RNA sequence: GAUUAAUAGGGACAGUUGGGGGCAUUAGUAUUUAAUAGUCAGAGGUGAAAUUCUUGGAUUUAUUAAGGACUAACUAAUGCGAAA
């Protein structure tokens, strides 16, 4: 290996809104700020496709409901 | 002084029924393309292959947008229309 391609990558934990569990569900990858590119702002519009893996108690039976965040 | 009133036909009317028609509306993924992000070396296609596309970054992934079509699944020895 020479220079792992993810060298510049920062990770972020997803947080779910009021109906769902406050606990993070997944994590996302983004490139570091370049002085033009602002790290936080490259993520303004991203879209998360999840089950209810997102409601701790009630989740396990509903794999049938997809939620976009 | 006007025959009945055809399980003849025309008309009226009443609750329906239909994927019948004409206008408007309106959705839905899909193909194709574009944009914005990603990532990389292969994608396609075939019996094998080769023409093609690919580092100017394809195929692939996410989110939108444009544009013409088309109405899946439910869908059937079911329906409507004179037939198409
Ligand atoms: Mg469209
Ligand atoms: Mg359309
Ligand atoms: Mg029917």
């Amino acid at each position: 290996r020479t220079i792992d391609p993810l060298s510049r990558k920062e990770w972020y934990d997803f947080r779910a809104p009021i109906p769902f569990s406050s606990k993070s569900f997944g994590k996302t990858l983004v490139t570091k700020s370049s002085g033009n590119r602002i790290a936080s702002e490259e993520i303004k519009g991203r879209v998360v496709e999840s089950t209810l893996a997102d409601l701790k108690d009630n989740s396990n039976d509903k794999a049938w409901r997809k939620v976009k965040l």
